């Protein structure tokens, strides 16, 4: 469904499209997502074409993160955010807009920020019973 | 903020517990006792960083390698219908625990408790404004 050959940031690796672009090295692109939904808003990207989180190899996602702290860490000292947060979405219904994987860097500044999580618990429908066998039913998936 | 006073270290250490859902030598991962939605996890280095922006290269390698495989076990075992992962720092930005953990957040439906806020600034930028953004991170870049 969702082919390199017709993905708008395999595009833009292969430089058919340009992007204002924030760091490059053999594995990643990062650069900045048009939409800033705050300044400095930035996307990193592998070059392998990955839909999705569940797509990544080890390796892929050990080199996607490994260079995240430096570019957080750029925007940090040139914009002074006061706070920051990553998001990855992953399906139409999370919010999953382009299927290439990436992460969204994004600096926070206050108030009137683009960026906020609705964020509501839902401790009290689980007992200790619940948890114990939710743990580990995903933990005997693991691979 | 402590690594003596730091929740995440006294589960790493053992003196809290935790719904264990993977661990090797360099990370843990347990469920959110929120469970904002059903699987709802976290993974978490077993060193004390408190933030995206001390972790070193080699850290941040280790913490997500093993994301997708999890991710993959929660998506097996629930059929979501979708997936997020978030990571809060500051207190400005929602960080409550000061400890760098990621979210591995399932999605289902409606009674999700997580949702994004996405509000696009994308017509107030310039292509000349974009550019300038973005070298002047390029540069600052170590
Ligand atoms: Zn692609
Ligand atoms: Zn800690």
């Amino acid at each position: 469904n969702h082919t390199a050959d017709n993905c708008i940031f395999c595009k833009i690796i292969d430089g058919q499209i340009l992007c204002s672009k924030v760091y490059e090295d053999e594995h990643v692109l990062a650069f900045l997502d048009i939409s800033q939904v705050t300044k400095g808003h930035t996307l990193v990207i592998p070059k392998v074409h990955k839909q999705d989180i569940f797509a990544l190899t080890p390796e892929i996602a050990s080199h996607i993160f490994s260079v995240v702290p430096k570019i957080a860490n750029a925007i940090k000292a040139e914009f002074n955010p006061v706070g920051f947060n990553l998001l990855n979405n992953n399906g139409e219904k999370a919010g999953q807009t382009v299927f290439h994987f990436h992460l969204h860097l994004i600096p926070r500044y206050g108030e009137n920020d683009g960026f906020g999580a609705v964020w509501k618990s839902h401790q009290n429908e689980y007992t200790m019973e619940n948890l114990q066998n939710i743990a580990s039913t995903i933990a005997n998936s693991v691979k």
